């Protein structure tokens, strides 16, 4: 048994490499909507025609 | 010339019968309507789909 004293844990060894890239399937924080409001007799419109 | 006095007019005769009954194309008093609010994204709305 080796013990663990508070000087024994060292840091994460990140990787080196050029900076990562996005992977989402969609943007998510540099995302832009275009939007509408639709009034109570709407209930489902088809989202062609929304678009 | 015969002289045109305050008693000489006499009212219209108005003719007898069973009464008139509405001949207008559309209804004008007795008329019902469903409405709907529209914003201003449904600017130029096809008339068979607002109905």
């Amino acid at each position: 048994i080796e013990p663990f004293l508070r000087t024994t844990p060292r840091p994460l060894r990140l990787p080196d490499g050029p900076p990562c890239s996005q992977r989402s399937k969609f943007l998510l924080m540099d995302a832009l909507k275009l939007s509408i409001e639709d009034p109570s007799h709407e209930g489902e419109g088809i989202p062609l025609y929304d678009a």
